[PDB]
């Protein structure tokens, strides 16, 4: 069918009537002709692409942001003006999906420069390194978070500016707080067992006074119980867990996990019922159960993965393969209510370019990443069919703001998961 | 064998299921149980529960309510009922917590025949005449307003713990809604004469205490504010018209009018204010009516579920759905439909079928609560569809915050709650 200009042009129906983003339309009607390059339909006011025209029907693909489902049609001319308009009766439902996108920082040059400075979230260059995670527990638009041997920084939402809050440590590990969230402990990863391991920044002086806590070689992390406030931390010589008591400022040496060279941190389930013990240099999870008797972590079984075994498999425990898991978050599941445990375990797989997601009862799935047919790269998009990371480390959970905010080493950026907006 | 051996211990071998929750019929498995029920105690979680057979090698018994640690104890008693062996699982049982039916406020007396209609605290404020609609204050989620009919405007306040009245002597209230700024409360009442007030606005400032006429008309079965540009829709039963009121013009505007002559409805708004659900209680079925944001109007109504004038209880979609008299609905957000258009399900009270219906998006009808114990009217809590039953439920509204239903049950008169267990 040939486009007739003297007769009006008609939408007499549309298929499917729900979808989203990239769901092939089919649209009936008449006198549409068949040159696709003088079709323009808009769908909630987005240009959407025509991808066939039969003059009685016409296929094209939903848009992203298409929300208001309205279907607009123009028939054009050569040079691109309207010559004949319609618009469907009925609007398309768009039901949004999650996304992995960019929320902060960049690149230049094709990706191959970047810059460290301070700044507006629109213009704050790209970041060293996040490799860990946390929001100020008594300001939710203070995220914080510390990259390694480059600084610890501030990602501050009310003002929607990026900042230094301390720079000079050479591996700085993790971040954690003082039940009443008055300091910050900050980790360093250093080989001499008389320099320290935990440091504090107190609140009163704007994160600027900075303090000891204790003196320890070679500690991958550190973390406090979310009820009792004692702090957490090891020792990879001989991979040590140490308990250590603000009050007291006794630290008492508990069990070893395993072997010799034990990289690992400890991370909190909310309750404070047990702990992960996340082994990032041999690729596998432990669960050690809280004794509210004894105020203590006690001796972890595994959950998932095997000792030294690095892969990507999803599965049950045992079955399960990683390699070098690094930060973790606890996202409460609606489909858990009511159960004993209402919570999910998402962490980073580094070396797998990926997001996982560990259940209560130890089944390893992959949430996002690994897109593109590909592992390691630099793309936005569908969770698993087109997203990448290169080396994601650090992740938190917003309840608040519903997404994930990860720390992508090799891009440079801070991503998002969420649902579209 | 299968006798008790005081000589010889006690001892849990396994359980099963491991999983379950209030009502679970467990099996325990162990040693020298003996086979008399009245000298074993279990202990699930702090909680007694009961047992109900004894093998010796083996017995059942039934998991209790607020048993959630899933610890496991059993205790082999002597005839004084004092434990004279003891032992506990190696286990704990996974409790799994369910939604049940529970009275909230009111208590009636003389085998619920009888009530005292009072201001009081929670625990003494007798029995509800009637909570017929039932409205969180929007700028308040302490204070939950009802209106009753010809019985008064109460205040359910969660802060003080307290009920009072709030305005008495209108011949029947129907519904209560909002101005957008929530400065002022609209109460609307049904009567006959189209030269008396069928809206009447009560003022924040006097504490919902002082009375003002806002539109007068005939037969008026309830009113509602748009929630985001905040103009008043209300009808008249006689022809089953739609009126549209502007607070800032004070014109009133006819819309359109549904079906026939004696059309009794309410209109309810979705949260987003992209359409309202159009309730015929005294037709049994439900209409959509898409709101024009151009024109900042509803537009003509079109049949959602139910049939015209066809009274029954049938779950179903669409028009396969039936109902019998209709009455408050609640839009609940639904997890299920997180990045959908429509995020919200809408639970109703089916009055005349004595339970609470859902509405979802596409059109199905299910039941939620109700109908329980073998038949339909009573005042039964607990299980939602196995035990629960009200009597001429009314007014309902969903908790966000406090993550539960509040209904008006008319004849039991109280305010029933559906939560989880606690
Ligand atoms: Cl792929
Ligand atoms: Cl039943």
């Amino acid at each position: 069918g040939d486009f007739d200009p003297n007769k009006p042009v008609v939408i007499s129906e549309f298929s499917p009537k729900e979808g989203g983003l990239g769901t092939r339309m089919l649209l009936y009607g008449e006198n549409f002709g068949s040159d696709i390059s003088k079709i323009k339909v808009t769908i909630g006011g987005q240009d959407s692409k025509v991808v066939g025209a039969k003059g009685k029907s016409l296929y094209c693909v939903v848009p992203a942001k298409a929300y208001d489902g309205d279907i607009k049609l123009s028939i054009l001319n050569d040079e691109g003006e309207e010559i004949a308009n319609t618009e469907a009766n009925e609007k398309f439902v768009y039901q949004k999906k999650m996304l992995v996108t960019t929320f902060l920082g960049t690149m230049y040059d094709g990706n191959t420069k970047y810059d460290l400075k301070d700044g507006p979230f629109d213009d704050c260059g790209g970041f060293g390194g996040a490799v860990w995670l946390s929001f100020d527990p008594k300001n939710h638009n203070h995220l914080y978070l510390v990259g390694e041997q480059h600084p610890t920084r501030l990602i501050d939402f009310e003002k929607e500016y990026v900042s230094t809050v301390y720079s000079g440590l050479s591996k700085v590990r993790t971040i954690c707080w003082t039940h009443e969230a008055d300091s910050m402990i900050i980790t360093n990863d250093q080989n001499n067992n008389d320099r320290p391991n935990n440091y504090i920044l107190t609140r009163e002086s704007g994160f600027k006074v900075i303090t000891e806590l204790t003196k320890g070689q070679n500690c991958n992390g550190a973390e406090t119980h979310p009820i009792n406030g004692e702090l957490y931390f090891n020792s990879w010589n001989a991979g040590q867990v140490f308990r250590y008591d603000f009050t007291t400022q006794e630290t008492t040496p508990l069990f070893t996990i395993q072997d010799s060279g034990w990289e690992f941190h400890i991370q909190f389930h909310p309750s404070g019922n047990y702990a992960y013990i996340v082994v990032v240099n041999q690729h596998y999870i432990l669960r050690s159960d809280y004794d509210w008797k004894t105020k203590r972590l006690t001796t972890p079984y595994i959950v998932c993965g095997q000792q030294g075994a690095k892969d990507w498999v999803d599965g049950v425990g045992k079955k399960a393969r990683m390699h070098a898991p690094r930060q973790g978050t606890f996202v409460k599941n609606p489909a858990y209510k009511g159960s004993s445990d209402e919570y999910d375990f998402y962490f980073c797989d580094r070396e797998n370019h990926c997001i996982r997601i560990l259940t209560p009862q130890g089944r390893v799935t992959t949430f996002a990443g690994r897109g593109s047919n590909g592992t390691s790269g630099y793309n936005d998009g569908d969770l698993r069919q087109e997203a990448r990371f290169n080396h994601p480390e650090g992740i938190v959970y917003d309840e608040e703001r519903e997404c994930f905010f990860i720390g992508d080493r090799e891009n440079r950026r801070i991503r998002k998961i969420g649902y579209e907006e």
